[PDB]
């Protein structure tokens, strides 16, 4: 009967149904936006990571146009959130080999320098300024450039493709298209250089084949650079622009890691349980088997959709799950995700957003927002909460 989503989204602001179902229902039938037929809402940590975890659920199903989803357009099947095992094992298998969080942690350095470098430029314009124009949208980019590699007289061709890719794009042309295929194109020739001559990057470390040894496609390779820029781009601009509104509506926060700057990295990880990035529930995953659930058993071919954000403020698994508190003796948030599809740039995500909050700390300790709350703009059509402007005095 009910349609998911319920409401508009407001703010990063919960819908306070959610709470009641966890209470009363947590696992509810609900009628999405654009599939046909009913599919259950999971609504509880335990069970969310059941139907994440768990290998009787598929995501390859839910390409089916017929099954229901949060998105108009049906999923693409080459999508790695639509791959199911073992090839979707594989692919994780060895890009994990590279993407280790020991590569990531050595990347802070140049990634520092590279947030210093766009906040002197926020400097130059001159308080106040918007803090997404000048860090939130530059910097993601930058960081995945970083990643692979990319030579700085390239990166220009990189945001563009971004921009391109998402569905809020300005030009929205026939020409997206030819942009795509040109950069297309640019990776081709890009991991052909890294398989003539290793690099250090990423990229390098996927040419590489111990030949008697696991290794990716080179066609596998290009498409896995394209999908880490994606997934990592829209996520974490908008995930900068989050973190800092709450940090600055109460800035008692704030104030609380200008005193403790060492606190920054347990304040992110409480940041990223709290902010409802993905306003809507998660890619749809198809039973496979029956499965049983908390409250429910689910009945092979029905699908399921999880909102991590409720299960994020769980009262079972959270004390004072509705408030902000950096100073939890442990968070097992999945606002990456759980299971096969945790999100791989996990710990590019947490680099990005440690190093934003830790350089705004260390150059702005009187950072403060200069546009009146009940002025901002939150983006309104999106799967994905974020504010179009953000404007900062220093
Ligand atoms: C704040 C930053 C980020 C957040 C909150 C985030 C969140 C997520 C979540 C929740 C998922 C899983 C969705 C599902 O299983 O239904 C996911 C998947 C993914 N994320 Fe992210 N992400 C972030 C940044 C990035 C970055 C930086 C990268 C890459 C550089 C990235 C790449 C991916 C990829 C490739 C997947 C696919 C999982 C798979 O099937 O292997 N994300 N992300
Ligand atoms: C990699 C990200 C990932 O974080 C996912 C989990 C974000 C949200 C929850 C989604 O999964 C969303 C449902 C996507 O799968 C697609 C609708 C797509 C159009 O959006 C996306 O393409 C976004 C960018 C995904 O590909």
């Amino acid at each position: 009967v009910p349609a998911y989503p319920f409401s508009l989204p407001h703010a990063l602001d919960l819908d306070p149904h959610y709470a009641e179902l966890r209470r009363d229902e947590p696992v509810s039938r609900v009628r999405l936006p654009y599939g046909e037929g009913t599919a259950w809402l999971v609504t509880r940590m335990s069970d969310a990571r059941i139907v994440l975890g768990d290998s009787r659920f598929s995501t390859a199903a839910a390409t089916d146009p017929a099954t229901p989803r949060m998105f108009p357009t049906p999923p693409e099947p080459d999508g790695v959130l639509a791959q199911d095992p073992p090839d979707h094992t594989r692919l994780r298998r060895l890009v994990g080999k590279a993407f280790t969080a020991r590569r990531v942690e050595e990347m802070r350095p140049r990634v520092r320098s590279l947030v210093d470098s766009l906040l002197d430029d926020m400097v130059a314009h001159g308080s106040p300024a918007d803090l997404v124009e000048f860090l939130a949208v530059p910097f993601p980019v930058a960081v995945i450039c970083e990643l692979l590699g990319v030579p700085l007289e390239d990166r220009d061709l990189f945001r563009t493709f971004s921009d391109a890719m998402l569905s809020s794009t300005r030009l929205t042309a026939a020409e997206i298209q030819r942009v795509q295929q040109d950069f297309m194109v640019y990776m081709d020739g890009l991991v052909a250089q890294r398989r003539d001559a290793p690099t250090e990057d990423l990229l390098g470390a996927l040419a590489l084949a111990t030949d008697n040894d696991d290794h990716l496609t080179k066609g596998e390779i290009v498409n896995m650079g394209v999908s880490l820029l994606i997934a990592g781009h829209e996520t974490s601009v908008n995930q900068i622009t989050n973190l800092v509104h709450l940090l600055l509506t109460e800035r008692k926060r704030y104030e609380s890691l200008v005193a403790d700057p060492a606190l920054v990295p347990a304040a992110v990880e409480e940041m990223l349980r709290y902010t409802p990035l993905v306003s809507a529930g998660s890619f749809v995953r198809v039973a496979t088997e029956d499965v049983e659930l908390s409250t429910v058993t689910v009945r092979a071919g029905e699908p399921c959709v999880v909102h991590f954000a409720s299960a994020n403020r769980d009262e079972e698994v959270f004390d004072h799950a509705d408030e902000l508190d950096f100073h939890r003796e442990r968070n097992p948030h999945i606002a990456f995700g759980h299971g096969a599809h945790h999100c791989i740039g996990a710990q590019l995500g947490r680099l990005e957003l440690q190093e934003a909050l830790s350089a705004l700390v260390r150059r702005f300790p009187t950072l403060d927002l200069a546009e009146p709350v009940a002025g901002l703009k939150w983006k309104q059509g999106m799967l994905i909460r974020g504010l179009e402007r953000q404007i900062v005095s220093w």
